């Protein structure tokens, strides 16, 4: 599984262990193998949310299954909570796009998961 | 909605107020309140379009609805026009991927829009 | 088509001609004219794969058609081989997400491919 967060928050404001904390919390939330969670944080971005350059975040979570109405609601509370706690981003300035991927459309280790 | 533009154009060539112009033009085009519009500009990128490193842009527009055949044609004229006018990117070196998102797959403010 | 690779590998470790080799190999693999191939390489990223910050890559290939079970398996072997040979990234630390785009959802040159 793969989680990307793009933010205008400066790199110095990303705390130590942020990638590690994301890895564990997403592995637990998705039930996917922790050793297989990919996380990508992109700070210092030129972005605006509602025309304002106050701290904001645009995110995506791609997973083969474990995507749905209730599960995405739980992911959003979890992820917004982390961005608020660690990056001081208000949850109403966070978008997270969820993608339920077909196994044939995720490549890894010279093949796909299909 | 969320609009991202990645370009090899240098940051200095992105004019001041470009994020706001994108926000206002997208709010009017999509009919969405500008408060709902997130914009992200990534300049100075290592990119090629058709093997050439002339100014180019790879973009994406995600929106819950307001995506379709005629609308995307209109968005593409609008967005290529802005990138041509403000970033001096030729429209034939611009790609824009459009995504009609399900409300259940867009996270915001600790929940989803579903 | 559009190919993006995000990696924590430093920019200095991206060899000359990497964008060109990706364009040529993707044109041949997808059967699309290289002229239609856009490539985007993002080095020096803050990323982890399984909690580890050893070299890894997160990639995406968007194409109008030429996406499917067998083709994506062939794409993944091809691309992982290139990232292993050129960027020294182990294939088991590479994710590639594949997207079959509808022509109506790809904007280019003030219109779409529909
Ligand atoms: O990321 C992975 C993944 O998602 C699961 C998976 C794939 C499917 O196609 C499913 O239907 C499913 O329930 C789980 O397999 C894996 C097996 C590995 O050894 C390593 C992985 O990283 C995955
Ligand atoms: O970005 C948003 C959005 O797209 C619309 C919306 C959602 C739907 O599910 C629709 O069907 C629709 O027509 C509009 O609601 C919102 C409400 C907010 O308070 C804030 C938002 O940012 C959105
Ligand atoms: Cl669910
Ligand atoms: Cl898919
Ligand atoms: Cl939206
Ligand atoms: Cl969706
Ligand atoms: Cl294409
Ligand atoms: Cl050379
Ligand atoms: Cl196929
Ligand atoms: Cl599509």
């Amino acid at each position: 599984p793969m989680f990307i967060v793009n933010t205008n928050v400066p790199r110095a404001s990303v705390p130590d262990g942020f990638l590690s904390e994301l890895t564990q919390q997403l592995a637990q939330a998705t039930g996917k193998p922790p050793q297989y969670i990919a996380v990508h944080v992109v700070p210092d971005q030129l972005m605006a949310f509602g025309g304002s350059s106050e701290p904001c975040a645009l995110c995506s979570l791609h997973s083969i299954g474990k995507i749905g109405g209730a599960q995405n609601r739980s992911y959003s509370k979890l992820l917004c909570g982390l961005l608020a706690e660690r990056l001081r981003i208000s949850p109403d300035r966070v978008y997270i796009n969820y993608y339920d991927m077909n196994a044939a459309n995720v490549g890894w280790n010279n093949s796909t998961f299909a």
